[PDB]
RNA sequence: GCGGAGUGAUCUACCCAUGGCCAGGGUGAAGCGCGGGUAAGACCGCGUGGAGGCCCGAACCCACUUAGGUUGAAGACUGAG
RNA sequence: GCCAGGCCAGUCCGCCCAGGGUGAGUCGGGACCUAAGGCGAGGCCGACAGGCGUAGUCGAUGGACAACGGGUUGAUAUUCCCGUACCCGUGUGUGGGCGCCCGUGACGAAUCAGCGGUACUAACCACCCAAAACCGGAUCGAUCACUCCCCUUCGGGGGUGUGGAGUUCUGGGGCUGCGUGGGAACUUCGCUGGUAGUAGUCAAGCGAAGGGGUGACGCAGGAAGGUAGCCGUACCAGUCAGUGGUAACACUGGGGCAAGCCGGUAGGGAGAGCGAUAGGCAAAUCCGUCGCUCACUAAUCCUGAGAGGUGACGCAUAGCCGGUUGAGGCGAAUUCGGUGAUCCUCUGCUGCCAAGAAAAGCCUCUAGCGAGCACACACACGGCCCGUACCCCAAACCGACACAGGUGGUCAGGUAGAGCAUACCAAGGCGUACGAGAUAACUAUGGUUAAGGAACUCGGCAAAAUGCCCCCGUAACUUCGGGAGAAGGGGGACCGGAAUAUCGUGAACACCCUUGCGGUGGGAGCGGGAUCCGGUCGCAGAAACCAGUGAGGAGCGACUGUUUACUAAAAACACAGGUCCGUGCGAAGUCGCAAGACGAUGUAUACGGACUGACGCCUGCCCGGUGCUGGAAGGUUAAGAGG
RNA sequence: AAAUUCCUUGUCGGGUAAGUUCCGACCUGCACGAAUGGCGUAACGACUUCUCAACUGUCUCAACCAUAGACUCGGCGAAA
RNA sequence: UCUGAUCGUAUUGGGCAUCUAACCUCGAACCCUGAAUCGGGUUUAGGGACAGUGCCUGGCGGGUAGUUUAACUGGGGCGGU
RNA sequence: CAGCUUGUUGGUGGGGUGACGGCCUACCAAGGCGACGACGGGUAGCCGGCCUGAGAGGGUGUCCGGCCACACUGGGACUGA
RNA sequence: ACUGCAGGGGAGACUGGAAUUCCUGGUGUAGCGGUGGAAUGCGCAGAUAUCAGGAGGAACACCGGUGGCGAAGGCGGGUCUCUGGGCAGUAACUGACGCUGAGGAGCGAAAGCGUGGGGAGCGAACAGGAUUAGAUACCCUGGUAGUCCACGCCGUAAACGGUGGGUACUAGGUGUGGGUUUCCUUCCUUGGGAUCCGUGCCGUAGCUAACGCAUUAAGUACCCCGCCUGGGGAGUACGGCC
RNA sequence: CGGGCCUUGUACACACCGCCCGUCACGUCAUGAAAGUCGGUAACACCCGAAGCCAGUGGCCUAACCCUCGGGAGGGAGCUGUCGAAGGUGGGAUCGGCGAUUGGGACGAAGUCGUAACAAGGUAGCCGUACCGGAAGGUGCGGCUGGAUC
RNA sequence: CGCGGGGUGGAGCAGCCUGGUAGCUCGUCGGGCUCAUAACCCGAAGGUCGUCGGUUCAAAUCCGGCCCCCGCAACCA
RNA sequence: AACAUG
C-alpha cells in the first residue's frame, strides 16, 4: 500500500506516499478533538532544547484512550478508521453500545464494522483489551502499560508488537520490539495483535521541503562549523574532526543510561 | 582589554500565533472513462482530468555582471541587463 | 506677516503671528470573546535576592454584532441636515389570550393475601477419591520364631513351608468422613382479588450553573449561473469649429439612483415517525447508541445568487436662463443589445495529503426559580466612553536635510495587447523650488558607421545579435519523465469574393403551453474566429514599443533551495537516501541551584547524536596506538575501621 | 601528469597557419584510493574551463551627432 | 607453651533472604473545589531500608576558567649556544 | 532490413490520350500492401542456348538468332504513320 | 457423463517430537578441541562433562524400496481447508470435434539481483594454523554474504534416458505398482488364469561402425516440428532484443 | 626395490624417463575497441530555378478569311504563372579507410614459472553459477556418471 | 645548504654508546640421494667491517676528515 | 606426512 510516484519532477523521483486505503471518513469527530500550538523546540525558558524542530503543518489533537479501563463488558463496534498526523498509526473510532465515542490505536486486521471486546472475559481476537493474566502466552500484543492503571506506553508506533513470553508468579515477561527482555505485572493491561499501518517505514520522501512539512528544519553537521560551534570544527580543508567523536556538548558516546536506574531489577536482558 | 551590576530582538537571526498577497501564457502526472486485445489478463490507442520545491514571464522578494557614484542624491545607492 | 528659514529671489509657503475648526445607538475601538504570549491568590521550589506555575485575569493580527442614498461649510461629515431603514433597552395605554388561587386533564403506588422459583439444604440419593479401619490373595529383602536335613573353629546361612513387626500389587469392606452434583424446613421473592382510580406527580412562564448541538476553520483546481464595470444603440438636448467637401443622425453631450423591504427563480441540502437507553460528574423529553415500522423511485421542508416589484409623487443630471460670471431659477430623454471580472451563488463542488485555532455567541435539555406571565397594536422615551482636522510611495512617516533610499492594505476606466507587461490617452493630478546662454578639450548618457569580423583582452568584459503568432520538422544520450522552444524551415499587411444558416456565440419579433421568473421550435439585430481564391501597395506587413542566441567537449556539485547586511553566491552549506551509536519511558539528550520544562500529549517502523550525501555498480586488509563496550583472576591504591 | 604531478611546456595522438590552456591516452602516483567514501551518471547551474556558427566600434582606426556637465553671465556659497 | 584443626563464651564486621513502620511513586480514587491535568490532605496499589540528599573521601574531567610557553642572533623563524 | 502507404486505395464530375486507367484534377469515402517477406540492402541485361552430368541437378548468357536498354552526363520537347 | 480406485501432484493456515547451538541455575575440576602427526583456538575469571529450565532457527530418524505422483524442473513430520491430473469398469451421450505446431506465450534446479524480515547449524570471501621449494590449495580452528521466509527479477544446468510428439504392427521368459473379471472361491490361498494401464530385468527376429537397442525400440512403417554439414577462431565480435 | 599371473582404468604406443594446460618474455600474421579524422552512396526538407510543354495575358507586330475599306477574326513576339534539371542551405541515415593507445586470436625454437587434465592422475572429473587467485586453477551451492576399483 | 641516520663475505641483515669473539639466512664449492635434474642430506671455504688519520698496548666498536646512500627540513613579505 | 620435472 505504497503509491509510488512517477518521475515527473526532481523532487518526485524517488518519492512514494502511503496508498490512504485504509481509511473511511477523511474528517476527525469533533467532540473528542483538541487543539495544539507548535513550539520549535523551545522549553518554558524560551530556548532550543531540541534543536532541528519547528515549521511544519498545523496540527490538532485526537484524544486516544490509552486507558480502557472503564468499559468491561460493554461491547463496542468500530465505525470509522481515520488518519492521524500526530502518530504513524492509524486509529479506529469505536461506538460503544453505551452511547460512548471512543479513539483507539488500529490494530492490524480491524477493518470497519467489527466488534471490540474489554475485560477479563474477552476473547483473543485483534483489538480486544486484557489483562496479561488473562491472555495465553505467545501472543502478539500491543499497547502494554508499566504500571497498573497507568495508561499504554510500550509498543504502539506503526508495525510494532511486544510477544509475550511467560507469566510466572506476579509478573509476566515481555519481549519488547528492540529485544529487550521487560518483567512487568500481571495486572497490567494490553491489547491483542499488531498495530497496523505497518509499511510506511518504506516510504521515501522525496524532497527536501516534504520533510519540513513535518517539523524536521535542516541539520549542519558539527565537522563544518567552527571550534567555538562544536568539538569537531576547525581544520583548513575538510577534516574527521579532529579527536574521537563526541556530542556538540562534549560529550562522548558511550551507554547513557543510568547505571543504578531503579528498573533494573525488572530488566531480564539488554537489546542486543 | 579584565570585573561587578544593569539595559537592549522597533535592525537583524530563528521560532510561535493570527491575517493578507502571488497579471498572463504553456507543459499535461495520478485517477476515472471508452475502444482494443486476451480464457482472463497484463498491455495498447483515444478522450477526460489538472498534478508538480514543473516551464516562460510582470507585481513582489532578491543581488550575478557591468558602467556611473566614490568631500556621493545615498555611512552601501542609481542605470542597463 | 516677510531681516530668520526654503540650496537663488519671493509679494509665496508645511515658515512666523492671531483667531477658528475635528459633532456617531450602527463607521474604527472599549463597555462582548478568546489565540500566541504576559501577569499570576493560594502553591511548589530556591541561603537571601528569586525561579516557575494552578485557579484566575489580561492580550487582535482572528470570532460575534445594527445604515444607506443625497445635500450642506472657508475648514467636518456613513457623525450635521433631508428622505428611507435597522438594532438593544424603558415607560404608558388598549386588545384578546395563557396560568396561579379555583376546578380540571391524564397518570398513579404504599395495607394485606394463596404458591412457585423449587432458595434453604438437615436429610435420603447420583458420582467416584487413600474409596477412615480391616480381612485377604499377593508383593519384596541381608529382618526374624518353632520344626525336618547337612557342615564347622559353635558363631550363622542355604533347601524357606507356616507365622510376628511389614515394604508390594491389590482380592475386598469400601459405611461414612472427604468432594461436587439434582436435592426440605427456616427465610425470601414473580403474580392474583385487594388499601385503588386512592394520596401524589406533572400540565403558565422564565431558565444560561451545568449537559448537548452548533460556532468551527487546510490546499489546489475549475465548471455552470449571474452581476458590477465597459462598449454600442432607440430616444433626447445641442454644434457649425472663418480651409476643398459636409445642414443633418455629419458631429458633440446625455442615455442616472442605494441600503432595507417584497419576491422565492436558477442552483445547492436533508428520509420521517415511535420505543428502549451500562454513556454524557446531578437530572433530561436534548445528544449519543440500538431496535421496529413506514417512506424510499418521490413529495415536502429549509436554503439560495440574480431577474422583477418597491424605496423613487423623491433625489440627481445633459443642457437652458440668470448672473457684484459669487449666488440663484428652470430642467429633456432614460430603450434594447453586446462584451464581461479579481465580485456573487459558494463555509458549496471535485481532487489531494502535509490532515488544516480557541472562546463567546446562538439553538436546545434539565436542575432551579415561579403567581402572574407571554404577545400584538399605538404613543412617548433612553442608547454611555475614546478616535474623527490635516499629511500619509511623502516636502508632514523612518533615513541629522523640503535627502534619487525604505514603508502594509483597498480602488483601479479607454484603444491596442495573452496580460495588472508595453505605447498612447481618460477621470484626476503635475511641470518639484537656482537660472539664462554658448557648436572648446575632456567626462558621462544615448545614436550611427565604409571594408574587414574577436585580429581586442587575463577572459567576447561590454555592445551587437536572437526574439511574436500559426504550421512543418527535430539528434546523441536517458533514470523513459525527459533532452526539446533541440536543431533547421515556411506563412503573416490591405481590399474584394466565397458568405443572406460560410461557420460558430449568445437568441428579439411572433408560433406553440402541464399557466409560470414555464417548455418547445423559430430566427432578427449584435459582437467572435480562421480559411481559400483573386486583386493592390511599399525598401520593408512580428509592423513602433514589446519580445529565447544556438550547438559541441571536460571538471565539480545530483536536483529546487541557503550563505559572509557593507569587496567572496561558490566546487562552500542544506537536501532526499545511507550507516553507526545512544534511548524501555516524568527515556536518552538539552535548559535550570532546584522545582519545573522541552523531547511529546510521542513509545524502538519512535526520538536524540555522529558521519556520508539523488541514482547506478561497489565499499578490500589492520584491533598493535588511542577511545568505546564488556569482564574481574592477579598487582597497586582513599577516607573509614584497627591501634 | 588529476580542483591532487615537484621536476614540467613529461611523452604520444587530436584540434590551430602557429595551442605553457583544452580533449584522448600512457604510468615514471615528488604527495590517488573505497561512507573525511571509490569510480560512473540522465537532468539541472548568473559555477570553472576549452572549441564552433551567428553577430557586432572589442579591435585594424577611428570619425560624426544629441543631451547632462565642464565653459561665460547673474544669485547663493562650502570643503579637505 | 608452638604450628595446624575444632569448639565454647563475649565482642565487632561482611554477605544472603524475608519483613514494614522511616522514606519513595508523574500508579489509582476521594476531599479542600464554586470554575483546577497545579498543590496539599486522606485511603488504596506498589516499592523499600534500597534509592535520593548532607558531611567526608578517591577517580575521571579542554566542559569551563585563569595563566605560562626564555634570551642570544649581521631582521625573525629554523639550526647552534 | 518489420511497418510501409496520402494521389496513397476506391467512388463521382470534368480534363487528357491512339487507347483503358489516379494518367491528371477537384470533391467525397478511409482505405491499400505485408512474415506466401511488404518497405529497404546487395548484385544482374533476360532468353533460344552453351559447358558439365548417367539422370535429376549445378554453372553460365561468349559467336550466332530473338526481345529489351542506352548513345559525353542530366533534363525536355519538336517533326512525323 | 456415471460408478469406483490408487497417489511425497500443488497452494494456504495451524501444529508435533528428536537433535545442534545459545541463555539461566545447580553439581564439578583442569583440561577440552582437533589430526597422518600437530598447531592455531577454547578454558583455568570455573571450560568440556553432567542435570533441570528457557529462547530460537532449520531440516523432517524409523516408514522408505529397485516404490509412488507430476509436462519438465521437481515432490515425503502431522492435521484441516481450497485445488490439478491419471487409471479401470459401464457404453449413457456428442458425432472426426483429431495429430503436430514455425513465430508467440507460460512454467522452469542451483547460483545470483531488488525491497523487507529472520539467522540455530552449515559456509564462498576473508583471517590465522599446519603441510610444502612455494601453498593465493587439499587438512584444522574461526568466519561474512548466502542457505530460510514474503513479494518481484533472473531464464541458465551433464535441465540426461546425452534418445521430440502422435499412431499402428512385430516371439516369449521374469519381478513389481494400480484396477477389472473367471473354474474347486475359500482349493484361505488371498493361489492360478484372462485382460487394461504403468514401471524394471532378461531375451528372439530385425537394426547398428561397434558398444548395444530389442512390444517402455535405437525394429517395420505413416504424419508434423526442432536441429546437423571438417577442426580451431567461437556460442566470440559487431548490430538488435530482453 | 625388482619380477610373475589374472583382472580393471587410460587422452599413453620410441609406450609414465609417456602425454599435456595456462600466464609471462620475444617474433610474425590476420582481427575487435578507441578521442578523432578522411571518404563513398542513396534520400529527405526548404531556397533558387534554365530549356520546354501547358495555363493566362498581350498596350506592341501581322499576306491568305470577313468588311461598311474604318477595321474585325485568327495568329506571332514579349510578359506572368504551375511544373521543372543543375546548383545552394540544413539536419539525419548508411557503407568503407586511417587512428596514439588498448582487447583477445592463431602460429613460431633449444625461453621463463608452476603441474591443472589423462591411472583413484595422487583432493574422482566434467556442467551451470558466484566470489577469489601470478598462471593454470581453488572454494561454495545444485546437478550428471561420460567415476567410485573395498 | 641545515638536521640525523647508514656503508660488515656473492645478496640481504646482525654485532657497535656494551674497545680485546666477526654472526645468521640464502648462495658458491666438494660428497650423497635419483635413470638424470629439482627439492632434501652431509661436509667445508670465503670478509682490507666505505676510504685516511688520529687516540689507545690494542679500533668494525672511540673521535675527526673526506667519498657515497637514505629520510626530514628549506618558512614570513 | 609423503611425490615436481624430462
Ligand atoms: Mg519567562
Ligand atoms: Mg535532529
Ligand atoms: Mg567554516
Ligand atoms: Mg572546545
Ligand atoms: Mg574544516
Ligand atoms: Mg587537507
Ligand atoms: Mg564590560
Ligand atoms: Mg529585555
Ligand atoms: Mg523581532
Ligand atoms: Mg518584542
Ligand atoms: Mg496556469
Ligand atoms: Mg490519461
Ligand atoms: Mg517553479
Ligand atoms: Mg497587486
Ligand atoms: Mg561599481
Ligand atoms: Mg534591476
Ligand atoms: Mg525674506
Ligand atoms: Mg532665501
Ligand atoms: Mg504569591
Ligand atoms: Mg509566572
Ligand atoms: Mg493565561
Ligand atoms: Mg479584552
Ligand atoms: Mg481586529
Ligand atoms: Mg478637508
Ligand atoms: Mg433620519
Ligand atoms: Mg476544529
Ligand atoms: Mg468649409
Ligand atoms: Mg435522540
Ligand atoms: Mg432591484
Ligand atoms: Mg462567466
Ligand atoms: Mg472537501
Ligand atoms: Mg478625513
Ligand atoms: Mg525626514
Ligand atoms: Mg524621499
Ligand atoms: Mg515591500
Ligand atoms: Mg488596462
Ligand atoms: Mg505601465
Ligand atoms: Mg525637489
Ligand atoms: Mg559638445
Ligand atoms: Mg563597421
Ligand atoms: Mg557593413
Ligand atoms: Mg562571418
Ligand atoms: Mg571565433
Ligand atoms: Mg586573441
Ligand atoms: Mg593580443
Ligand atoms: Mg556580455
Ligand atoms: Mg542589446
Ligand atoms: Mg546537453
Ligand atoms: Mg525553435
Ligand atoms: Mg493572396
Ligand atoms: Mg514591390
Ligand atoms: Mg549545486
Ligand atoms: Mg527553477
Ligand atoms: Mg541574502
Ligand atoms: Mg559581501
Ligand atoms: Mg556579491
Ligand atoms: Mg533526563
Ligand atoms: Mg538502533
Ligand atoms: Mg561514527
Ligand atoms: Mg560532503
Ligand atoms: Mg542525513
Ligand atoms: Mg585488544
Ligand atoms: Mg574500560
Ligand atoms: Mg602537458
Ligand atoms: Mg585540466
Ligand atoms: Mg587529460
Ligand atoms: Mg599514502
Ligand atoms: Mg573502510
Ligand atoms: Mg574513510
Ligand atoms: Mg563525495
Ligand atoms: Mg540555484
Ligand atoms: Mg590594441
Ligand atoms: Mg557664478
Ligand atoms: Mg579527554
Ligand atoms: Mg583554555
Ligand atoms: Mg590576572
Ligand atoms: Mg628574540
Ligand atoms: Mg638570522
Ligand atoms: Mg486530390
Ligand atoms: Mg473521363
Ligand atoms: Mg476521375
Ligand atoms: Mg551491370
Ligand atoms: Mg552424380
Ligand atoms: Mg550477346
Ligand atoms: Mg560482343
Ligand atoms: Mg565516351
Ligand atoms: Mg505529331
Ligand atoms: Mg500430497
Ligand atoms: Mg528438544
Ligand atoms: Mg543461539
Ligand atoms: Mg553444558
Ligand atoms: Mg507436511
Ligand atoms: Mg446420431
Ligand atoms: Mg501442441
Ligand atoms: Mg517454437
Ligand atoms: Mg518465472
Ligand atoms: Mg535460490
Ligand atoms: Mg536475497
Ligand atoms: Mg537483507
Ligand atoms: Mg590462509
Ligand atoms: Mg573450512
Ligand atoms: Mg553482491
Ligand atoms: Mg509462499
Ligand atoms: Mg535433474
Ligand atoms: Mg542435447
Ligand atoms: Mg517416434
Ligand atoms: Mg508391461
Ligand atoms: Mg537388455
Ligand atoms: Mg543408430
Ligand atoms: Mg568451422
Ligand atoms: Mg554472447
Ligand atoms: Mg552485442
Ligand atoms: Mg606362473
Ligand atoms: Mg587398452
Ligand atoms: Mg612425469
Ligand atoms: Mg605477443
Ligand atoms: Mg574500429
Ligand atoms: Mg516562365
Ligand atoms: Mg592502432
Ligand atoms: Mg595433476
Ligand atoms: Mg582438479
Ligand atoms: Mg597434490
Ligand atoms: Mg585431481
Ligand atoms: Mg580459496
Ligand atoms: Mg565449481
Ligand atoms: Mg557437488
Ligand atoms: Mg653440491
Amino acid at each position: 500500500a505504497i503509491r509510488k510516484y512517477k518521475p515527473t519532477t526532481p523532487g518526485r523521483r524517488g518519492a512514494s506516499v502511503s496508498d490512504f486505503a485504509e481509511i473511511t471518513r477523511s474528517t476527525p469527530e469533533k467532540s473528542l478533538v483538541r487543539p495544539l500550538h507548535g513550539r520549535g523546540g523551545r522549553n518554558a525558558h524560551g530556548r532550543i532544547t531540541t534543536r532541528h524542530k519547528g515549521g511544519g503543518h498545523k496540527r490538532a489533537y485526537r484524544m486516544i484512550d490509552f486507558r480502557r479501563n472503564d468499559k468491561d463488558g460493554v461491547n463496542a463496534k468500530v465505525a470509522h478508521i481515520e488518519y492521524d498526523p500526530n502518530r504513524t498509526a492509524r486509529i479506529a473510532l469505536l461506538h460503544y453500545l453505551d452511547g460512548e465515542k471512543r479513539y483507539i490505536i488500529a490494530p492490524n486486521g480491524l477493518s470497519q464494522g467489527d466488534v471490540v471486546e474489554s475485560g477479563a472475559n474477552a476473547d483473543i481476537k485483534p483489538g480486544n483489551n486484557l489483562p496479561l493474566r488473562n491472555i495465553p502466552a505467545g501472543t502478539l500484543i500491543h499497547a502494554v502499560e508499566l504500571r497498573p492503571g497507568g495508561g499504554a506506553k510500550l509498543a504502539r508506533s506503526a508495525g510494532s508488537s511486544i510477544q509475550l513470553l511467560g507469566k510466572e508468579a506476579s509478573y509476566a515477561s515481555l519481549r519488547m520490539p528492540s529485544g529487550e527482555i521487560r518483567r512487568v505485572d500481571v495486572r497490567c493491561r494490553a491489547t491483542v495483535g499488531e498495530v497496523g499501518n505497518a509499511e510506511q517505514a518504506n516510504i521515501n520522501w522525496g524532497k527536501a521541503g516534504r520533510m519540513r512539512w513535518k517539523g524536521k528544519r535542516p541539520s549542519v553537521r558539527g565537522v563544518v562549523m567552527n571550534p567555538v560551534d562544536h568539538p569537531h570544527g576547525g581544520g583548513e580543508g575538510k577534516t574527521s574532526g579532529g579527536r574521537h567523536p563526541v556530542s556538540p556538548w562534549g560529550k562522548p558516546e558511550g551507554r547513557t543510561r543510568n547505571a543504578n536506574k531503579s528498573s533494573n531489577k525488572f530488566i531480564v536482558r539488554r537489546r542486543r
